[PDB]
């Protein structure tokens, strides 16, 4: 859920991630797909893709379980879902960690999302 | 659609609406509604019940005409669902305005979303 999502991205980038990422670019938080406006975006584009692949849970709703363990995430065995969707989850929160170098400001609170230019299929 | 609702509450509290709203309290932003935190929280409280009501339309992602008349947020054309939906959005901007003197930083970002005591009936 958007919970253990939210989570991760604080573990792996240090970030209040809600403010970082709830409105960034193209692709981050809130709304849908949209042409990547850096590589954090793109991260977002690539997480968007996963859920939509997801059948079986609900990618925004449902809890999943998962550990800390050496600094790591760990995805539990769950079930064939909710497992895809922790490993969905822990993907971007360790790509937007990886993009942090290049993290924009000027892209964090981009209402102009509806208007995006329209991304390509997944 | 969260566009126009994010510009009108803009607009009545002059305030970023996902930086300040996004995730504030229980009720507010994403997830469900819960016990309020404060006026505040009320606010959104009862705005989560209003889209309760419609039947029709997509709160999240339709869209809807609304107009700026004499700094008064003015529901335009739009079926009978769009016209409720804008109607329930103005509202809550109106409430958001309204309660601004009791907003409180410390509820901003409530994490702890998941685990608010339950909501009562609408």
């Amino acid at each position: 859920s958007l919970f253990e999502l939210g989570k991760m991205i604080l573990q792996e980038t240090g970030k209040n991630p809600a403010k970082s990422y709830g409105v960034y670019g193209c692709n981050c938080g809130v709304g849908g797909r949209g042409k990547p406006k850096d590589a954090t975006d793109r991260c977002c584009y690539v997480h968007k893709c996963c859920y939509k692949k997801l059948t079986g849970c609900d990618p925004k709703k449902d809890r999943y379980s998962y550990s800390w363990k050496d600094k790591t995430i760990v995805c539990g065995e769950n079930n064939s879902c909710l497992k895809e969707l922790c490993e969905c989850d822990k993907a971007v929160a360790i790509c937007l960690r990886e993009n942090l170098d290049t993290y924009n400001k000027k892209y964090r609170y981009n209402y102009l999302k509806p208007f995006c230019k329209k991304a390509d299929p997944c």
